[PDB]
């Protein structure tokens, strides 16, 4: 009966509404929960690292247990350093699911502690990809359905520095 602790790793570029919802029903369910945001050096996404845990905090920063870091290199490592209980990962689609097997079986070979736990989201939110809005977002569409109201602002704003 020690605190329990999941990490629950992305690039989330942008967060989104679907990610909300994930950290909220997990946040309810372990005592702290660590949005980890993947650096990706070797990546090249289109919003900073500042800007995406700067997105997060602006929509998760109201629950008192949701912890917000970069990272990079190995997530087993991340686990390790963050003596966490757990990796919190989504299940929606139907290819993620074999990858996600992969990673938790790999993961679990590297580390015997490591341990993976899946939520599942509100069913208004299992179509949303970040890349699918990113898309959108990209041909001045209206993704405000899809993520909070800061994403939009910072869609709005990297198309004022030209997008
Ligand atoms: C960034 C990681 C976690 C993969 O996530 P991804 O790049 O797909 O970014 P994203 O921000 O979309 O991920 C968030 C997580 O929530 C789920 N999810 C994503 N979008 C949604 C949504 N709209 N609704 C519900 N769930 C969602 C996903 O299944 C994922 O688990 C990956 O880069 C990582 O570091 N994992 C470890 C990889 C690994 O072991 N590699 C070998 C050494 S690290
Ligand atoms: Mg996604």
């Amino acid at each position: 009966m020690s605190k329990t602790r999941v990490i629950y790793p992305g690039t989330f570029d942008p967060i989104t509404n679907g990610h909300v919802d994930l950290v909220t029903r997990a946040s309810r369910m372990f005592d702290e929960v660590v949005v980890a945001i993947a650096i990706g050096h070797h990546k090249n996404p289109l919003f900073s690292l500042e800007e995406r845990v700067a997105l997060a905090q602006s929509s998760l920063g109201h629950l008192s247990n949701v912890e917000f870091v970069g990272f990079d290199g190995l997530l087993v490592n991340f686990f390790k350093e963050q003596k966490a209980t757990a990796v919190l990962r989504g299940l929606r689609a139907v290819s993620d699911f074999e990858y996600e097997f992969q990673l938790a079986n790999m993961n679990r070979q590297l580390d015997p502690h490591f341990e993976a736990v899946f939520l599942t989201p509100s069913e208004q939110y299992s179509f949303i990809s970040s890349t699918l809005i990113r898309e959108i977002a990209r041909l001045k569409g209206d993704v405000t359905k899809f993520v909070p109201q800061a994403v939009v602002e910072a869609f709005e704003r990297k198309h004022q520095q030209g997008w």
